[PDB]
């Protein structure tokens, strides 16, 4: 038996555009994931975003879904977009009324609403302005943000600026592979250090305006590990201060980039960024991690590659490395020692079949959540503040530029008929909520 804390938040958590579908509805702006999924080639399939769970209808439903499962917290992101069609400037009303209806029934029902306001769905207005590249998207960030807490912060307490900036800067525009697909690593780095100032910008707006919540920030994380005991342990350090929480906690805590971060990219950082870390240090309330898999790695003349491993892999090919979750919860109070600490998004990606018996027989997910939730579970002995967990998803959705081949719900998606299913792990995880832990 591993019993968690009294009061220990579990959550489930999902994104607008990965679950709501109707882009354009009720005067919404198009977002650079609407483009981009739009653009032949860059999405498995030709997936978009028009469809996906259609939870811009089936909302009631989904939450009542929750409810029904005895989950406490539910991590769900607003489209910017919707709220300000150009960006900044003009507010729609039917999108803050969408979200208002959500947040409400969420609280009648006594589930704890954690908002993120950016979860990588950036208005194409703003697109066209640079958008993350652009120093000026930490003042419109901050009007964007504003909006949401006067809004919303009399009854949302608890927020979330950024879902993983390393990938909205690095997979967006490095690598090319998200939105908005673009290949330059000097756009790259300025749009790590304008996430972080917009970060700051808002949480700064915040403190003005929420005076009785919390606010925090969240990061993907890997479990990292040398191909030899040889360069080989320094592309691991580098990794971790790159891929993981440093790369934004040490301006955060530290007022400046780890130092392998600046020995590799400190030709692709602004001249002067220093000048701006100053306000990057905003306090914050919380750290939230994501966590999904650990990775081999070597130096290989960014100088590092991935060396394969037989261990078991999920659907995405990620390798299952559970010990993970607990390295990067200690690391994180061992370097940085934030207050609190959440898990936001944990999870896996598998090969989902309904059975004849009209049931979800996922113990492949069964056995990867209860290992990373064991794990978390050591963290806490140890003195770790993890305040919740959070499993990623609630439902399978449109899983990027995987479209919807990738499932990751612990409620099954019938995507011709939009029923929903709930998994086997979606009731084995309704029994660790209840009994507020494991056995
Ligand atoms: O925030 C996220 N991180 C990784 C998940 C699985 O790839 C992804 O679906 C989600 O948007």
């Amino acid at each position: 038996v591993k019993k968690f804390p009294e009061g220990f938040l579990w959550g489930v958590a999902t994104a607008s555009y990965q679950i709501e579908g109707s882009p354009l509805a009720d005067g919404a702006g198009m977002s650079i994931w609407h483009t981009f999924s739009h653009t032949p080639g860059n999405v498995k399939n030709g997936d978009t975003g028009d469809v996906a769970c259609d939870h811009y209808n089936r909302w009631k439903e989904d939450i009542e879904i929750i409810e029904k499962l005895g989950v406490k917290a539910y991590r769900f992101s607003i489209s910017w977009p919707r709220i300000l069609p150009e960006g900044t400037g003009r507010v729609n009303q039917k999108g803050l009324d969408f979200y208002n209806r959500i947040i409400d029934t969420l609280l009648e029902k006594g589930i704890t609403p954690f908002v993120t306001i950016y979860h990588w769905d950036l208005p194409f207005a703003l697109q066209l302005k640079g958008g993350w590249a652009n120093r000026e998207i930490a003042d419109w960030f901050a009007e964007y943000s504003r909006v949401l807490f006067e809004n919303f912060g009399d009854r949302v307490k608890n927020w979330i600026t950024l879902n993983e900036p390393w990938v909205v800067a690095i997979v967006g525009h490095l690598y090319g592979v998200h939105a908005p697909g673009m290949r330059d690593i000097y756009v790259a780095f300025r749009a790590v250090h304008n996430l972080l100032r917009a970060h700051a910008r808002a949480v700064k707006v915040f403190r003005e305006t929420v005076k009785d919540g919390k606010i925090g920030i969240v990061f993907n994380n890997g479990y990292f590990e040398p191909a030899s005991e040889k360069e080989d342990i320094r592309a691991v350090r580098f990794m971790h201060q790159f891929n993981n929480y440093p790369l934004f906690l040490n301006p955060i805590y530290r007022g400046d980039y780890p130092e392998l971060v600046l020995e590799f990219a400190r030709e692709y950082l602004p001249e002067n960024y220093k000048d701006d870390m100053s306000e990057i240090q905003e306090k914050i309330d919380f750290v939230g991690l994501n966590y999904y898999s650990g990775h081999l790695v070597k130096f290989d003349p960014a100088k590092v590659s991935f060396v394969e491993r037989d261990l078991p892999k999920t659907a995405m090919g990620w390798e299952i490395v559970p010990e993970g979750i607990y390295w990067i919860l200690k690391k994180v109070k061992e370097e940085y020692n934030p207050p609190e600490v959440y898990i936001t998004e944990n999870g896996a990606a598998f090969d989902d079949v309904v059975s004849e018996d009209g049931r979800v027989h996922d113990q492949n997910r069964i056995d990867y959540l209860k290992a990373h939730i064991g794990q978390a579970w050591k963290a806490i002995q140890e003195g770790v503040p993890l305040k919740g967990y959070f499993v990623w998803s609630l439902l399978d959705n449109f899983e990027w530029a995987e479209g919807y081949s990738k499932r990751f719900g612990i409620v099954y998606v019938d995507y011709s008929t939009q029923k929903r299913i709930v998994k086997d792990s979606g009731y084995w995880y309704s029994n660790v909520v209840k009994n507020n832990g494991l056995e």
